[PDB]
């Protein structure tokens, strides 16, 4: 549990989890569901925030990075399915802008 | 804007590192529509962002805060995925390259 993992837990995870866009990202793209038979033949490493949320409480990380890389491809997915003009777009960017805004405040040291 | 260390670590570290890189040379500019025959790609991308407007925007003391320049990178890599298909090379180029971006900004000074 180094700083830098804290530091997502407490500040990004929990900025990002509560926001009023979050909804769709919490759980993982269910396919079925939303009726997107290519959805898995596009995106190849599935991403969401309950995902990335268990991996922090449960100290699968070893790495801040590792973490960062959860979210930028959790977001990447979503700008890779989707059309350009799709709401789920602009939820995914302004969220990904909370994230960055708040990976710069981020511990520079990873230490345990 | 200003000088500060995290901007300072944006230019000369992250950026030259990136910049340098193999998949870098069709991100140094903005993209070329007209020359790539793109005539729908201003009417997508609504704000294009380059690594070499970025770098100009370094030099010039542009930013005032490290998070704007990374909201920067941020827009040049999303643009790339929104425009293109999923299984176009510049997109896996886009993703060597965040990769890298987001590795070396986890290790800036936290300020
Ligand atoms: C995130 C994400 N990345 O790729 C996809 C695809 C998603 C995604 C998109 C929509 C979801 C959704 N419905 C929803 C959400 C926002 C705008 C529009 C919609 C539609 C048009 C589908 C109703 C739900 C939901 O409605 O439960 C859940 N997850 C989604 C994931
Ligand atoms: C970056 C970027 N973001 O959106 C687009 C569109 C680009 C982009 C894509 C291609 C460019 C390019 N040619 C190139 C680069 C990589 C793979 C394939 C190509 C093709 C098929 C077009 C030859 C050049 C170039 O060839 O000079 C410049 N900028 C590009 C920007």
């Amino acid at each position: 549990v180094t700083n830098q993992l804290q530091y997502l837990h407490k500040v990004v995870m929990k900025a990002l989890w509560k926001h009023q866009f979050a909804w769709p990202f919490r759980q993982p793209v269910d396919a079925v569901k939303l009726g997107l038979p290519d959805y898995h033949k596009i995106i190849k490493q599935p991403m969401d925030m309950g995902t990335i949320k268990r991996r922090l409480e449960n100290n699968y990380y070893w790495a801040a990075s590792e973490c960062m890389q959860d979210f930028n491809t959790m977001f990447t997915n979503c700008y890779i399915y989707n059309k350009p003009t799709d709401d789920i777009v602009l939820m995914a960017q302004t969220l990904e802008k909370i994230f960055l805004q708040k990976v710069a405040s981020m511990p520079q040291e990873e230490q345990e």
